[PDB]
Formats: structure tokens, sequence, C-alpha cells
């Protein structure tokens, strides 16, 4: 457990740094095809899934966000009650991508680890989010604020 926390963190730490790095060299905006980005979201998903008590999954902890940060109210309304997204996990994923497009990822995460009594209904006493590793990740997610992304196209528009 205490290790699975560092295995995840050190994972997240590398992904974040490898995304920002890969991103600066490219120079263009990202979509949902950029491999380094899909990686991040997956890892990211493993950190929020870890610790969760025994069904919404890592979605429940995120739903909370808009209650702490009213700014995350629009993206939370865009993902739920949507015909396509039927799974709580599916909604969570979509949310993270939407939040990442606002460069609000670290802001929302820092607000969740800053409220451990609220986050204790979703995570166990020693979950990554309930421990210091979750604080490290939230602080690192500040680097993704220099990454421009957009996962909203396929229909011409030109």
């Amino acid at each position: 457990m205490a290790n699975e926390r560092m295995n995840l963190m050190n994972m997240a730490k590398l992904s974040i740094k490898g995304l920002i790095e890969s991103a600066l060299n490219l120079g263009r905006t990202l979509d949902s095809d950029y491999a380094p980005l899909q990686q991040f979201f997956v890892v990211m998903e493993h950190c929020l899934k870890h610790g969760l008590k025994a069904n919404k999954s890592f979605w429940g902890p995120l739903e909370l966000v808009e209650k702490l940060v009213p700014e995350a109210a629009e993206i939370t309304a865009s993902v739920k009650d949507l015909p396509g997204l039927k799974t709580p996990v599916g909604r969570g994923r979509a949310w993270l991508r939407l939040a990442l497009m606002q460069k609000k990822l670290s802001e929302y995460m820092k607000a969740l680890i800053n409220k451990k009594e609220l986050l204790s209904e979703f995570y166990e006493v020693n979950a990554l989010m309930m421990e210091e590793e979750g604080a490290i990740i939230a602080g690192l997610l500040v680097g993704l604020n220099v990454i421009d992304a957009n996962f909203c196209m396929k229909g011409e528009d030109l």
C-alpha cells in the first residue's frame, strides 16, 4: 500500500514531465490522439482509483469538485446525463479531459486533498489522495497549465 502509493506517484511524476517535455518540442495543440496524453489520463486514473472504498468509482470524488470550486460546474454538467456516457468511470474520464482543457486540473485536485474530511467518504485512510503522494501530484499538475489541448473535433468545421 505505502509502496503502491509511490509506484503510482513516481509513475505520475514521469508522465507529467514527459508530457510537458514532449509538448514543448511539438509546438502544436493536442487532441485525443497524442499518445503521451492518453498515458497521463490512464495513470492519473490509477491514482484516483487507488484507495477508493468498496458504485461511482473515482467519479464520486470528482463530482465533489464543483461544490468546492463553482468554476468546475460547467464541465461537470457537460459530462453527466449525456446519452453516450453511461458509466460513472466513463464520466470521470471525460471530466478529466474537459478539466485539462481549462488548465484547471491542479486547481481542482489541490482543492480535493485540501478537504480530507470530505474526501474520506470515497477514500481509505491511506489512499494516494488521502496521503502525501496525492498532494505531490496535485502540485505537479501545475505544469500542465502550459499545455494547450482540444478533444472536440471530427466534423469538418472548415
